[PDB]
């Protein structure tokens, strides 16, 4: 017979192979979801001001290429994704500027098609003599790669609707032809496809597609018909100057990160360096009861890092489970071989999850999140950005910053853990806040199970469970014996619940926390 | 006057049983579903002292539940001292009526 | 009406097995052997949902085949949009039934 082999696959059956491309890259993994993580950022491709799911595998597909850090700074939230993608999955929100606009083909009657953009907030009117439009609803400029539509007339259906075939494809620069998509779509709102779905073009689109929206006109659909056409192709896209960005726009991405339907564990910076942003982020952070690993600016030098702390507003008593990094060095980036500064924050979370991955029942949030063995570095070769100058660490503690170290492998340590209380009690520490909001959060879901029930049952519940609960993280280590047992008994932890009113529960617990190995001293001796 | 009288609202949107068009209306026989469930419980004379609200009794069984107007936080007191129910997403993960007050302002 | 049937068309010329000489004949026994040795492989209802076609199923024995019309090419999309199965080659340089399509227009 035949030893032919195709490109791309089409209708017929068969197996097809593609041009051996030089410049790309694969990427797989698995999602373990332990733990989840959200974020704020400015990226290539994403629809904006929308949650968006990121996982290991599909990072690249959702998000676009990196972006090229010798234009402006907009090359440094993927770099911290890349670093906290490596051990969970989590939860992004894009922020786009205003320059920005997505491109829109109008058809009208007889199908002439005429190009346009618009900018993302606005919305679509038609004219008057136009019948539909299709537009591009990924949040992706088609200027490197472009796409193109084509429309084949079909068979009409059962009930005498007519019906045509939309399909989707994609070219590269080299002039290489990719299938996207394929869809059998009409303009009759009572059409029915051949599986038993509906044909109507915005339904049909909005239902089963991933790229493409349409929008229709009432009016003129009455009397509209579509021809053959071939390879049309969106213009006007494009991607706004991204190096400046109003606080506008991050605040409302924030407001839209606080609304997500979605459960995370933990807030991320991604490099905002923005003190609105930043404690817009720590609000949301006190409000879920959830850790916080924000940073600042890496260009710093030593001794104006230590103001900026103060000028991000989270320093005081309100937010007592967030963190500050300031890491001024150097390292060849991954992609483009270049010289980079960029951040902290995704390998402090990385470190957070690995001590959370120890323990299978309940978590174990004990374990600190910085350590030989957890927070490690790992960047192609770093030297310090400011050389001929001298840290001063007892200003850093005093200001709750956290210092690195050298490791015995010759990499970069995270060798503090200090959160944002000046207090001075035992709340400096991360682990601390970490169990007692664990705990807290796991009595809010057993209190939410077991709501609006009648007299009698409430009570026998609500003791039970928390005693189970806390006997159980008493097996875990995070509670131990207290320090002092004159002031207090031998019991690592109490418990009360009393009925306030006719509809009203109150329950109070203590417990005591564990404590860490920071600092050691040796001492030698000469015989 | 008219007491043991609720009134609910629902603003958000679900993809339809019949045909998947994603249609939206209210919560009329949700509550009284919960309301039944509840009046099962007992059979020599009903047990009516059953709430209608809860994470058991009433469950929202819809397909997909998109908001129609998200990054909008209603106002809980208000709402109470206005006479309005609310819903609310239950640990399990589907939609779940979260309260229940009746029409007497006293 | 009839969406069980199938239909072939296998231009080549083959050795007979008989006469020695050669002759042009149809494809419908290779069809009906793969079937049945489909249907083999389930012993209790008889596993019916296995394709009439494939590298391991439906091969086309014959003692040497060359093509009755060379300097000719098919195409495949036409084919496939007037429902007529195609044929390949196997590992082993022996012919194969690559497709399974019915004469449903739906």
């Amino acid at each position: 017979s035949q030893y032919s082999i195709q490109q791309s696959l089409g209708n017929a059956s068969g197996v097809a192979v593609s041009p051996i491309n030089a410049d790309a890259t694969l990427s797989t993994g698995v999602a373990l979801n332990s733990s989840l993580w959200a974020g704020i950022g400015v990226f290539a491709r994403g629809k904006p001001f929308t949650v968006l799911a990121v996982t290991e595998s599909n990072y690249e597909d959702v998000l676009g290429e990196p972006l090229k850090p010798s234009s402006g700074s907009q090359f440094e939230p993927i770099r911290h994704v890349y670093e906290a993608i490596q051990q969970t999955s989590g939860y992004v929100v894009r922020a786009v500027p205003d320059d920005a606009k997505f491109p829109i083909i109008m058809f009208d009657e007889s199908g002439e098609p005429a190009y346009s953009a618009l900018p993302y907030g606005s919305e679509i009117e038609l004219d008057s003599g136009e019948a539909f439009a299709i537009y591009v609803d990924d949040g992706d400029p088609c200027i490197s790669p472009t796409r193109e539509l084509t429309i084949e007339t079909a068979t009409a259906d059962s009930a005498g609707n007519e019906r045509f075939l939309l399909k989707l494809t994609q070219t590269t620069s080299l002039g290489v032809v990719t299938t996207l998509e394929t869809h059998t779509v009409s303009l009759a709102e009572e059409a029915k496809d051949d599986m038993g779905r509906l044909c109507y073009l915005p339904t049909a689109l909005e239902a089963r597609s991933k790229y493409l929206r349409a929008v229709v006109n009432e009016e003129l659909i009455s009397t509209a018909k579509v021809t053959n056409k071939k390879s049309l192709a969106f213009t006007g896209g494009t991607n706004g100057d991204q190096s400046k960005i109003s606080t506008a726009a991050y605040l409302r991405a924030v407001k839209v990160l606080n609304n997500a339907p979605y459960m995370y564990t933990a807030v991320l910076g991604l490099g905002c360096y923005d003190n609105a942003a930043i404690t817009a982020l720590g609000k949301i952070c006190a409000d879920r009861l959830i850790d916080g690993f924000f940073d600042v600016k890496p260009t710093l030098t030593y001794a104006e890092a230590l103001p900026a702390v103060e000028d991000t507003g989270l320093l005081g008593t309100d937010y007592v489970s967030c963190s500050v990094y300031h890491y001024p060095f150097s390292c060849k980036d991954k992609w483009t071989q270049s010289r980079v500064v960029f951040g902290l924050s995704g390998v402090a979370y990385a470190a957070k999850a690995r001590g959370v991955k120890k323990n299978s029942d309940v978590g174990g949030w004990h374990y600190s999140p910085a350590g030989e063995e957890r927070a490690v570095i790992a960047r192609a070769s770093i030297q310090p950005l400011y050389p001929e100058d001298t840290p001063d660490e007892e200003a850093m503690v005093k200001g709750r910053l956290n210092k690195v170290s050298v490791g015995t492998s010759g990499q970069m340590i995270i060798d503090d853990a200090l959160t944002c209380c000046t207090q001075d009690n035992y709340l400096h520490f991360q682990h601390v806040p970490s169990l007692m909001n664990a705990i807290s959060r796991f009595f809010v879901q057993l209190a939410r199970q077991m709501k609006h029930s009648p007299d009698g049952i409430t009570a026998a519940g609500l003791t039970k469970g928390m005693t189970k609960l806390l006997d159980r993280f008493v097996a875990s280590g995070a509670l131990v014996a207290p320090r002092d047992p004159d002031a207090d008994g031998t019991e690592p932890y109490v418990l009360k619940v009393t009925q306030a009113e006719f509809d009203k529960w109150e329950v109070v617990w203590a417990c005591c926390p564990t404590g860490v190995a920071r600092r050691i001293q040796g001492v030698p001796l000469l015989i």
